[PDB]
């Protein structure tokens, strides 16, 4: 078998991007955040305290015919962004662009935190790193993937992100029309739980490539490209007047600057990142000075190539028995 979405930003920036995905019988459809940083799929839903919903579209368990509580379970997560969520679990089929799954854990938020309630867009998330991750307990559940993977042509999925534009999840195939050249394949370790992966360096602009070994994470849930202080610091240099702002969380420019490109190693290829990409707007409405997308990783504990870096690729997430994790140009 396979799937195909389509997959959404949710604004202007690409701040997030959101999935169609059919809950239940009759199906209920949520837009859901596919995040290959983690490993939980919760829902809003009709458990959800009421004060913390804000036009998010709801699963009602009680309305689908193959829902069934899972009995004694709960999960409670937590993300780098400070984020949260908690509640209780039922099993029902989900589909995913054609792609079914029967007795999924479809974890129901009984709280969210604030981001949550006031992002209307997102009706939940879809956990796509390893099911290690997943925080249900007292007994573990398994990821979409990791549920569809045996019935999958190839036991795969894609992201192709779009910039300021619709891309698509593919489940079970590579869609070669999707990519230009040759998708180069990479190690990754699942000792953490993520598609983590070892890039081998960087360029800035029409700089020169410099070889070094960033230890990162494939993370479709994280907007943004997180660094070492040294590789952020390199680039933010060649944009005139740009600084890093304590007040503000991070690097900020002016807007009118022009970006350079950022490129990043795979293996002996290149993915380049153009600079609109690494424009985040302004810091609040009518201000000159813009927010950028490359920051520092620095005390976050690990390096992310979030959205701004796998927006520019074709990213295939390969999780035959030893995972890999391919790029190519597109």
């Amino acid at each position: 078998s396979t799937g195909s979405a389509t997959t959404t930003p949710i604004d202007s920036l690409d701040d997030a991007y959101i999935t169609p995905v059919q809950i239940g019988t009759p199906a209920q459809t949520l837009n859901l955040d596919f995040d290959t940083g983690s490993s939980d799929l919760w829902v809003f839903s009709s458990e959800t305290t009421a004060s913390e919903v804000d036009g998010q579209t709801i699963y009602t368990p009680s309305k689908s015919t193959t829902a069934k509580l899972l009995s004694g379970a709960t999960w409670s997560i937590s993300y780098g962004d400070g984020s949260s969520s908690s509640g209780d679990v039922y099993t029902d089929t989900v589909s995913v662009g054609g792609l079914t799954v029967t007795g999924q854990a479809v974890e129901s938020a009984k709280k969210v935190s604030s981001s949550f309630t006031e992002d209307s867009t997102i009706d939940g998330l879809l956990g796509l790193a390893f099911s290690t991750l997943n925080t249900v307990s007292p007994t573990q559940q398994k990821t979409f993937f990791d549920n569809a993977k045996a019935s999958l042509d190839s036991p795969v999925f894609t992201a192709d992100l779009g910039y300021h534009a619709p891309g698509t999840y593919n489940f079970g195939f590579i869609d070669t029309t999707a990519y230009t050249g040759s998708i180069t394949y990479t190690a990754v370790s699942t000792k953490q739980g993520f598609w983590e992966w070892t890039s081998t360096g960087y360029a800035v602009g029409s700089g020169t490539f410099k070889s070094t070994s960033i230890d990162g994470i494939a993370d479709t849930g994280t907007t943004l490209l997180y660094l070492p202080a040294t590789v952020v610091s390199a680039y933010w240099a060649q944009v005139s007047g740009a600084k890093s702002s304590s007040s503000v969380g991070g690097y900020v420019f002016p807007c009118s600057a022009t970006l350079p490109s950022f490129t990043f190693g795979v293996g002996s290829a290149r993915i380049v990142i153009p600079g609109d990409y690494i424009d985040f707007g302004p810091i609040s409405t009518g201000s000159s000075s813009c927010f950028g997308g490359i920051q520092s990783s620095a005390g976050i504990g690990i390096n992310i190539f979030g959205d701004v870096a796998l927006k520019a690729a074709f990213v295939v997430f390969n999780g035959a028995t030893t995972p890999t994790l391919g790029f190519a140009s597109k």
